[PDB]
């Protein structure tokens, strides 16, 4: 039920820590430092799922804001600008959200 169950807390600590700016995040980078690369594809569609807080089976905009808070409770929101462009690079069909295979490109060209 936790990101800690997935991911080391040290690397959700340093990851978080790297973004504590604002207008800083980049997707990439944090996806690397969280260890998500590291990680199989199953566990990445597990992390998907915890980020999909109505279970839609997508990631909207107002979902969007709150990836850092789904691997550290503590982390701050990203700021309209920064889920603006985070959802412009992972919506491949212009639904205006991301879904599991959208993610999975995300993590994966990281
Ligand atoms: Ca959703
Ligand atoms: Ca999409």
């Amino acid at each position: 039920g936790s990101m800690t169950d997935l991911l080391n807390a040290e690397d959700i600590k340093k990851a978080v820590g790297a973004f504590s700016a604002t207008d800083s995040f980049d997707h990439k980078k944090f996806f690397q430092m969280v260890g998500l690369k590291k990680k199989s594809a199953d566990d990445v569609k597990k992390v998907f799922h915890m980020l999909d807080k109505d279970k839609s089976g997508f990631i909207e905009e107002d979902e969007l804001g709150f990836i850092l808070k789904g691997f550290s409770p503590d982390a701050r929101d990203l700021s309209a600008k920064e889920t603006k462009m985070l959802m412009a690079a992972g919506d491949k069909d212009g639904d205006g959200k991301i879904g599991v295979d959208e993610f999975s490109t995300l993590v994966a060209e990281s």
